[PDB]
């Protein structure tokens, strides 16, 4: 069968009419459709580490492209614009309806000091880079194994040209980051939310019997850990939609995402009570 390489969940075997299904599924960057594909994008962490990895390789070769680990398992292959220890990559979101980064460029510099830094644009927060354990820990990846494979022993510089800009209307100010941008992502790829992606995913969740709804990634471990005979999957917010499946249902997550389902912390109880599905606020 064919199983997203993220979210783990099969794809109907109806819906897959094309040999070349398995390969964009297996990449990461699809989700197969009942009539077409979705696209995933790459985090600001997986953009930052194409970045990293793409001005070291440059130093010994033109780059064009280069592949990167994701905190999910998966490579990617990024395009970027890389010359001589210097390179440009630009954020892409798939068919995220709307993401408030997508398009935005990552600039990373080779420079003398050996290790990974982060300048303009990279918002900061408590005196420390805005820039999250998940994409730390891949930036880092990539970094080592890069200096290693192109025999580099300098260090790069991480910057987002407009990303003090583009953070003024990412609120994010308000969150104690400030002066950039955040650099994160959790699987290391985008997931497409649109009404197209809601529907399919509920269609997905149809094949099973007992579906844990989750808010995000972290809430989804959450689920396989303490409710494994449940199929994780992440609807974020769109918690009413599959609450339409009609089997056994769970609904896991932070209260942040739970309360704007809801409509406040002390309508998520209600709410759940009122429809007959257990919540659990991790």
């Amino acid at each position: 069968m064919l199983i997203d390489p993220i979210e783990l969940y099969r794809y109907p075997e109806k819906w897959i009419k094309d040999r070349d299904a398995e390969k964009k599924v297996r990449s990461g960057l699809y989700i197969l459709t009942e009539d077409g594909y979705l696209r995933r994008g790459i985090t600001t962490g997986t953009t930052a580490s194409a970045a990293a990895v793409a001005a070291i390789a440059s130093l010994k070769e033109k780059v064009e492209k280069v592949k990167v680990s994701t905190p999910a398992g998966v490579d990617v292959e990024v395009e970027v614009e890389a010359e001589k220890g210097f390179a440009r990559v630009r954020k892409f979101s798939g068919d995220h309806e709307f993401d408030v980064t997508n398009g935005i460029i990552f600039e990373a510099e080779v420079c003398e000091t050996s290790g990974i830094f982060f300048g303009r644009g990279v918002g900061v927060k408590a005196g420390e880079k805005a820039v999250s354990r998940s994409a730390k820990l891949q930036i880092l990846e990539n970094f080592i194994k890069a200096s290693r494979e192109f025999n580099f022993s300098g260090g790069v510089r991480i910057s987002v040209p407009d990303g003090e800009e583009v953070a003024k209307k990412t609120g994010n100010e308000k969150v104690g980051i400030k002066g950039g941008i955040s650099i994160l992502g959790t699987t290391g790829f985008v997931e497409p939310w649109c009404k197209k992606l809601v529907e399919t995913k509920l269609k997905i969740a149809m094949q099973y019997h007992r579906i844990a709804i989750t808010t995000g990634r972290k809430a989804w471990l959450y689920a396989r850990k303490k409710f494994p005979e449940y199929q994780p999957f992440v609807f974020g917010v769109h918690i009413d939609e599959a609450l339409k499946h009609p089997g056994e249902k769970i609904i896991v997550g932070f209260p942040g995402l739970l309360k704007i389902w809801a409509g406040s912390r002390d309508r998520i109880e209600e709410r759940a009570r009122e429809e007959g599905v257990r919540v659990v606020v991790i």
